[PDB]
């Protein structure tokens, strides 16, 4: 029935919420605005987008935010007749530091306009909001050591929340310390029979990780651990397909099941390379699994051992299926940017990114480069396949070399690829392949790039990516296509590759404009295909 | 008469403006708020803080900049009965961009309230805004060249300034590619006598700086480079105190003398090291000094070869010496913090710096880590001596070592020392060292820490800066002090120490706190003491 | 009945070696001279050392040898009346290359005079020889692959060795590549029932290690391979006190029983730290253990699961206990050097180091510094236990900084600590600390060096090692002893640490002497003591 990973390409930290016999999941988005994307489902199997919750600067303002900043694990629950959604905004991702503040939203309904934020607290990432039979609210988050003699991930913390105060109560406590594996962090908090279950995330995020269940008569512990712990893991699992599985939210079907959603990474393949000694690169970065769940002595278990399958029973259920959500060949004739399209910290105005400048065109006015952190006129979706092709059709007319306007393949400020048109004192307007490696940045057709002709109004743009490897093509006429001589690697847009290990989120493709002059010359773009092969 | 620098610590890329009998000097101030500092004097030796002009939010909008973004070279001129302040926010600082934005501000007076910024260009730094004799305004800037296979310093452009239309016109031109030193900046037009005078920064800002100027009968060019170039370089004078001679700025006096202001940096003692090996390190950054100028065949000459002089003739007026503006105990008095507290990219509004909480106290409630680009709790001056003591009385209860206040001494957010309360689980509140070098941070004093009793109100903290070395001390009863049993090296909170390059600030010292768990806890300070030995 | 490891302290490569009743193991030493280790037992518990084989210049030249080159994985056989020792002199072990040559030298007797090498070939490292039941010999390696695309390890080469013309016959063929493990290594060949059985170590000889066996009616191939393999792997295993488990060598008793001898390393304790993130520090190196097999439809099996146990039972024979083989307290009243002691590299002359020029004390006439691969007038023995004190009482009279002498902890020419004396223009006869961490040093008593009186004749000098840390100290009188305060960090001399992965041997405790003015001067150690505990 269901096959993994339910989300393909960049979904990371599933928080599955139940409302009724409606399903939801809400993952990570980090330096992508908006923040937080949900997704509906009746059967567990079939998952629509419905939901981008945090689209106000009010709500979340990420100018400036470093690489996989912004928002990390979000939680989203329903009670008391609205859903609850926690967010961070974490500021600082290297050092001995990892600043970032936590915050509620609420709404009515699941795509409604969420409140502005209620600040919580700031202690550590991976907020969780716990509804406890008797009315009270306590939130959970991981607890942030910055000491150099010490272990960063301190345990647990536990806390009330007061809904009329509209902020935390009492002493904040440590209710759980971690097992070995530590890097103990997503804590959940469930009531099950006479038991307070503490679900948490261990090992890390990589390889190692691990999902973690401990139960308690005490909300506030002693927790003990699952007797066969951890519930879930590929770690002891090196040749499954699914690699990282870990940072896990249980539900509790209407239908009396158990089901645990969790993140898993897809490893390109690695024929003749040592199993064990790099276990792979995963250009999609983390993506969203399900795996059932069964229960022995009062613990529960995943179905088929703690590694994760890639195949799984649905609930019993009748199968609810969706419409596709959008245009393999987006041709700009809306009046709203499809909603698969994000941009970088920010939103970006009617001064920036248009559709209403040029009617069946998506206007890129041109701002700051593809390293900036603070304002770039870029608009990009996610890779979702390790086979497709993305293709765009752009009118762009540079006087100056420090303006640009391509296809770009992008995993970071610092890690990215683009076929580009620009300038050239010589040759005029310009096609030419620039890539950014760690900040080093080549210029591969260099001495070699291909002359638009004065006549062309539209440049075609094409990449066609195949697992792993990739390559860029033109046209200047939509029909014949020309390859350009470079044979790109895949593993270089991959969480792995990023040597700061602040690497949470995975390829994404997209349509660019930069104006280094500062002129507000823009490209204008006919249309967006994005097509699974 | 005029002893260089005329002033220290930190104040780079001077730029000088007469309006009558009176002169400015307005130097860059990077990531530090609020931006731009002007200085006034009446006889070019004697220098007080008249102006702070970049003070809104509208104007300067800096946070999550980079260490040693934002307010580069700034450029101060007088015409049409005002004051025209032309800058730059600086995105990006490492790799092939330099992304960044440069602006027009104005103001009747020095000290007004400056307008709302006019957008001008990208296309690169160092901003000069020329007023031509006709009455039409000329800016020249930086051209950046992102190109791998190029050298980024494409030349000196020009574009005139429409009043009237608050924006370039025409199309832009470069009017000059520099001399071999290349690293062609700080362009400054002049018209004198006959010819337009071309001042340009060349050979970086590091040992190799030059000034270099140049003259045409047009504006356009081409120019002509002076016959004994440079102007000014302390490049071939390895043994002069002043290092880095270069940005320099003209001024002709209401006297009929010309003088030219520049950077400089003051290397510490190294006796007993090669000459030329490494030059240098300068913990008091960059800092502004004053050169004396004549004419020989249309073209101007520093008087005693084109090496800084130490010390120089002033000009031909009667000295004025200003009032101290500020108290070496700075025991919190007024209702306003003394102008030479800054605070790190954004204003601290008082709900996170405050003199109205508690009387005669600068309080800081805790915002994020020393090694965040983002809000901060501190409020720090200039390291402008080599020899000093920096003093503050404190007011802690810590209930995590999540919170910490201190004294800190500070380059940037991944470069500082620190003298710090913070909360330890089996000792309670306690005093410990914490150092970062470049992102590494080591804790001197692990296992060792102070204990510091629940009767002690205020813990007293001291630093003694001695050249090379400093030291912290600490007191409960502000009588008694014992010094920390370990040695600090300036040269680690020094422009030259930095791995980036993009190190143009100096050591500041300070007062912060830090909040990491968000309880809004907050350190009292009584006084902060700053004494030049 | 036997604890595990048998070989404690730097015994890498295991290659055990039966005849009749009298059993034999031969470990690599690496850089170490002389050559080869072989230890001898009755029982497989207890163990003492016989042979030190290599200890001529014709059959092993090593000066100016990289750390962790020189002696690789070894191979001990007995046929036809002889010893048969197969060797490698590695020359290169970075990059992509590993240059080694491999050669056969044979004795009579396991302590005697060994022959002259026969050159063997090149082709790759771990060389094995293998003696067929119908007289005929052949010898196994693996296959270097330098190609810039390749897993270097092309996998096990096979070819006829010809004692009649000393020298290889026949064509070199591949019999075996390997599993997805990879890293293919250390194979050996046996003839049992009617299987040939290769024996390899795959996933390199850090965590990932692993014992691999598989088998075929021809010794071509095709071997198929352990329906259950690893037959030996640590991996799976991380709570495992003994870690890295592989590279093994089969026995076969005497009393029909069957063991497998393999290297391990156990990690320092590291208690609060994240199980899988980083899986330890090995000070002790590579040690070696021994399993018991059992057979199950013609494959064997670890007794126990396929991770190594701590404690196994030996075979149904009488106990053999050996007599203690060297003194707590060397006084050096013998006529050599006990042989616990070896040298870096080369044999030391009397010109160097002598029991014979003063009565009762080991002289070393001090050569070059610790950083030097060619000679070093320094003896040393095998940290052997995470608890020890070594402790030695030198005579030394420096008249120069260029001169030292003291008690060094060595891993590497990069890699250790000592406390030594030496001489300082202003306080004369000194004692300091010295440390090189990857060839950066550390003077960490510099400034505060201890003054040795002109009437102490003997300087004491002690290490403590106590598993993650150790301390020095010192006396004049033998009896009153004073810690330096200085706290040492054991991980710092361990495999593990070590940057380059070239890490193959484990940290050596001894005496030094420098003499870098070449006047000769000398250092005379009247004891030398080790104990552990
Ligand atoms: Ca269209
Ligand atoms: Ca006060
Ligand atoms: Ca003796």
């Amino acid at each position: 029935k269901i096959k993994n990973p339910i989300l393909t390409g960049f979904h990371p930290d599933p928080s599955i919420c139940r409302v009724g016999d409606d399903y939801y999941i809400a993952v990570s988005t980090f330096e992508w605005f908006p923040g937080v994307r949900i997704y509906h489902s009746k059967d567990l199997k079939n998952w629509r987008l419905v939901a981008r919750p945090l689209n106000r600067l009010s709500q979340l303002n990420m100018i400036g935010n470093p690489d996989s900043g912004g928002v990390w694990a979000p939680h989203l629950s329903y009670s008391d007749g609205k859903f609850w959604l926690i967010y961070t905004d974490v500021k600082v991702v290297e050092g001995q530091w990892k600043d970032g503040h936590n915050y509620l939203v609420t709404c009515d309904t699941i795509d409604g306009a969420w409140s502005d934020p209620i600040y919580l607290n700031s202690s550590g990432f991976d907020p969780s909001l716990f509804h406890d039979e008797d009315g009270r609210k306590y939130l959970v988050n991981m607890y942030w050591d910055h000491r150099v003699d010490h272990h960063p991930f301190y345990g647990i913390v536990l806390q009330e929340y007061s809904v009329e105060q509209k902020k935390l109560v009492g002493e904040p406590k440590i209710i759980f310390k971690g097992t070995d594996l530590r890097i103990t962090e997503g804590p959940h908090l469930y009531k099950i029979n006479g038991y307070y279950y503490l679900l948490t995330a261990e090992g890390g995020t990589r390889y190692n990780h691990a999902a973690t269940i401990a139960r308690s008569t005490s909300l506030y512990g002693p927790y003990e651990v699952h007797p066969d712990n951890p519930l879930l893991t590929s770690w002891p699992y090196p040749r499954n397909p699914l690699q990282k599985a870990g940072h896990a939210s249980i539900v509790h079907t209407h239908t009396d099941e158990w089901f645990l959603v969790h993140l898993t990474g897809r490893p390109l393949p690695r024929e003749g390379q040592p199993l064990l000694e790099h276990r792979g690169y995963c250009p999609l970065g983390r993506e969203t699994a399900i795996q059932r769940l069964e229960w022995k002595d009062g613990w529960p278990y995943v179905v088929g051992g703690n590694g994760p399958s890639l195949e799984i029973d649905g609930p019993s259920v009748e199968e609810v299926s969706w419409e596709k959500d959008y245009d393999e060949k987006d041709d700009f004739d809306g009046d709203t940017l499809n909603h698969h399209f994000q941009t970088l910290r920010i939103p970006l105005g009617e001064d920036i990114a248009t559709l209403k400048a040029r009617p069946g065109h998506l206007r890129l006015y041109g701002r700051e480069s593809l390293t900036s952190r603070f304002t770039q006129a870029f608009v990009a979706r996610r890779w979702q396949h390790f086979h497709f092709v993305a293709e765009t059709k752009v009118s762009f007319r540079p006087t100056t070399f420090q303006q640009s306007a391509g296809l770009v393949n992008y995993y970071n400020t610092q890690n990215w690829t683009t076929l580009q048109i620009t300038w050239h004192e010589e040759k005029g307007r310009i096609l030419e392949l620039m890539t950014c490696d760690h900040l080093v940045v080549d210029q591969p057709l260099r001495g070699r790039e291909i002359v638009v002709p004065d006549d062309i109004e539209y440049v075609y743009l094409r990449v066609t990516v195949q697992a792993t490897t990739y390559k860029y093509s033109y046209s200047f006429d939509g029909m014949n296509w020309i390859d350009l001589p470079v044979t790109f690697e895949s593993y270089k847009l991959s969480d792995d590759y990023i040597k700061s290990r602040a690497a949470f989120t995975g390829a994404f493709v997209g349509m660019h404009c930069r104006d280094g002059s500062g002129q507000n010359n823009y490209a204008d773009f006919d249309y967006f295909l994005y097509k699974e092969l």
